[PDB]
């Protein structure tokens, strides 16, 4: 897959769906972002924005775009991924919350602020290569 990736989750979000992605960060990275994306036309809400971010105390962002507004955003003070490496991301749809799995490492769970159910587009862009992105449990 090229980016920017903005692709259809096929069937939508479910419980029980792990959205699995396989790519390898910039060497020269700075950020990139995952987004669950609620359409695809201009202005979608983005259920659920994952953000590693090298700028600063290296870090990741999760956060909720709603009707244009960006929410208060959940941080955790720690990178697990690194520039030049490959990862495996993994997030699991689960009733309360995304849960994030890096590396067979579970990093963070994301509570849901829009039903998952109105989910359609996975969006993911930034400073990586992907090689794959795999849905699994759909
Ligand atoms: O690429 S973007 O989606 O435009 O980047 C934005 C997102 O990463 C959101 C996630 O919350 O953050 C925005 O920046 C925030 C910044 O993290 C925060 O420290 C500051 O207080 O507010 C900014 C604007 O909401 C990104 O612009």
């Amino acid at each position: 897959p090229t980016l920017p990736y903005y692709q259809p989750i096929p069937g939508g979000l479910n419980v029980g769906m792990s959205v699995y992605i396989q790519g390898v960060a910039s060497e020269h990275m700075k950020r990139f972002f995952v987004n669950f994306v609620v359409g695809q036309d201009p202005g979608s809400d983005v259920a659920f924005h994952f953000n590693p971010r090298f700028d600063g105390w290296d870090k990741v962002v999760f956060n909720t775009l709603q009707g244009g507004k960006w929410g208060s955003e959940e941080r955790k003070r720690s990178m697990p991924f690194k520039k030049g490496a490959a990862f495996e991301l993994v997030f699991i749809v689960l009733a309360e919350h995304y849960k994030v799995v890096v590396n067979g490492n579970p990093f963070y769970e994301y509570g849901h602020r829009l039903p998952l159910q109105m989910v359609t587009h996975l969006q993911v862009d930034g400073d990586l290569q992907l090689q794959s992105i795999n849905f699994i449990g759909g």
